[PDB]
């Protein structure tokens, strides 16, 4: 029985493929909305991989799933690369 | 900055020491009572060490913290420790 | 008193500091030299954090510690430490 | 494929039980016979559950498959 606490972003794994994975997941884990809240607004950016997390975190607090996909959807694309260093 | 998340059993470390950093660090997290609840629930026996988390699930459903204290207390069995300041 | 069993890389531990633990250990542990090199050939892969283990394997036989490293490292990348004392 | 390093004995199994399980496990694991002698000198208690890990290694080096096995016993 796979735990939601189990799905962290791969090392070169897309950002978006994490998510999809993190929310298959969560629609099958046994816990209260409250819960839920934390999961999708804390635990998908504790267990981001250490380049998407660095750049979800600098986001701030509050941040939409859409802002967050849109934040890492580059990493490891030509304008990341090119941009550091 | 040490997140909840992150406090695991060491390989060799007594349950009740885990324990012990465990809620030190859930104390200072700004998460709701329930949150934490369910932090208590789950995430605890999530970090545990292979040795311990197998038999902490073992116990089933409601163990209460001095029964998993009891279930991988080692070398053992109950001991007491002074408070620190 | 920790037996090479024991050093599995943690969830957000990264390869290199895991690689780093494992051979301090192994270079302890008492075993032949051909079942030191099966602890490197498999015993390494195995006690890898799930994501990484699975990439690991999927690189077939033979790789280096190098190709191991970057497939379990992100965008940037290597990181460089200090000798320790 | 499951992998030898993952057959851990349970809290209530029997170790006769989690012996069996082992070898079972053993004869299909891949590697030399010297590497799955190491595997049932020192894996196989590494695996056993705590307290009959601990007993174990209060018998020492060298212990034979039944003395293992008298020493884990349940009554």
């Amino acid at each position: 029985p796979t735990s939601i606490l189990d799905i962290r972003q791969g090392p070169k794994e897309p950002f978006r493929d994490y998510v999809d994975r993190f929310y298959k997941t969560l629609r099958a884990e046994q816990a209260s909305q409250e819960v839920k809240n934390w999961m999708t607004e804390t635990l998908l950016v504790q267990n981001a991989n250490p380049d998407c997390k660095t750049i979800l975190k600098a986001l701030g607090p509050g941040a939409t799933l859409e802002e967050m996909m849109t934040a890492c959807q580059g990493v490891g694309g030509p304008g990341h690369k090119a941009r550091v260093l």
